[PDB]
């Protein structure tokens, strides 16, 4: 496997993993839960969701809503020195091929050289997103941790509903296992995305306490996978709604208040995988830049026509693999997002 071969999966990886992160930042956004009859412990718990809420919004304002607009720009443009360079690469590799010439050497040595620079800049915008999105990911966290610990005070306290507040807890940790098989089974392009809400501790004529959000999605449909997704996290809460028969809404409040961590762990879990995604991309990027560097110093080097058509594999090959990274790129970057919205009720 060349570099080039490489980075045609390993480059819709990255992007796969950073579409999840905006449903999981829209699964946030959409989180809510109201005061109802609710004394004392509110106000921080609505405190604690306001924290995290800000958080995705600042995130957001940075303009990197589905994928690193750096990252993305950077890979087509590498793609389009290719595309731009390709005519004059391939006409003096066959000129050196009849007669070699040191001036024409030095020419195709140039053009070669110049695939470089946009791989330098690709190079150096995965770090600087990889950083501020770990900074961020820090304090979200940070974040998560505050809330969690609000919410088990709480529920530790209730010392009469211990049997409803366990049965439900454990409901919430399967969705979440849900939600992760989902993820594992994902992994004609485009951006589709479903975000769930989770109605818990509802009102005979409408509407509930809490909505628990939380979001998935992918670059190729895959409407089977997330139709197994809803079935599961309905029979997930038509079990909640089960085993909360025998308390009041105002405990039904109470035993639910762990759904609102379902899409700040994904938050969590979405900035980890693409932390992973990239480090294996910078990898591949930087194998590309060695091979590169092989060739211009073997041009470099070369003192016949023999020594200058064997660098004319490496480049012919990339050329091919870039036009096809060019075409997937581009269809990303031009892709309108398909959204669904699925209540869970
Ligand atoms: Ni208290
Ligand atoms: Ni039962």
């Amino acid at each position: 496997q060349s570099a080039s071969e490489q980075l045609q999966t390993d480059i819709p990886a990255s992007i796969s993993a950073m579409v999840l992160l905006n449903s999981a930042c829209q699964g946030v956004v959409e989180t809510y839960i109201d005061q109802g009859n609710a004394e004392h412990w509110y106000a921080q718990v609505e405190q604690n969701l306001n924290a995290v809420q800000k958080l995705v919004r600042q995130w957001r304002l940075s303009g990197n809503l589905y994928f690193s607009n750096d990252i993305m720009d950077s890979v087509l443009s590498i793609a389009n020195t290719f595309k731009d360079s390709n005519v004059q690469i391939l006409t003096l590799f066959k000129a050196l091929e009849t007669r070699f010439d040191t001036a024409q050497l030095q020419q195709l040595t140039s053009l070669i050289l110049t695939l470089q620079n946009p791989i330098q800049s690709l190079t150096s915008n995965i770090k600087r997103y990889d950083e501020g999105l770990n900074a961020w990911a820090r304090q979200v966290e940070d974040a998560h941790n505050t809330l969690q610990q609000t919410i088990a005070q709480i529920q530790q306290e209730e010392v009469s509903i211990q049997a409803e507040i366990i049965a439900t807890n454990a409901q919430i940790d399967l969705m979440k296992q849900q939600i992760a098989a989902f993820k594992t089974a994902i992994a004609k392009k485009g951006i589709f995305e479903t975000i769930f809400g989770v109605v818990l501790a509802p009102f005979t004529l409408g509407g509930s306490l809490i909505l628990a959000g939380f979001g998935v999605s992918s670059i190729v449909e895959a409407q089977s996978e997330i139709s197994s997704l809803q079935s599961d996290i309905q029979s997930s809460l038509n079990t909640i709604n089960h085993d909360q028969q025998t308390l009041s809404q105002d405990q039904q409040q109470i035993a639910s208040l762990n759904a609102l961590l379902l899409s700040v762990d994904q938050v969590n879990n979405d900035c980890a995988a693409i932390s992973r995604s990239l480090d294996t991309l910078q990898t591949t990027v930087l194998s590309l830049y060695n091979e590169t560097n092989n060739v211009v110093s073997n041009l470099t080097k070369a003192q016949d026509s023999q020594a200058v058509i064997l660098e004319q594999v490496w480049y012919q090959s990339a050329y091919n693999e870039w036009q096809d990274i060019l075409e997937v790129a581009s269809t990303l970057n031009n892709a309108q997002p398909q959204i669904t919205k699925a209540q869970i009720k």
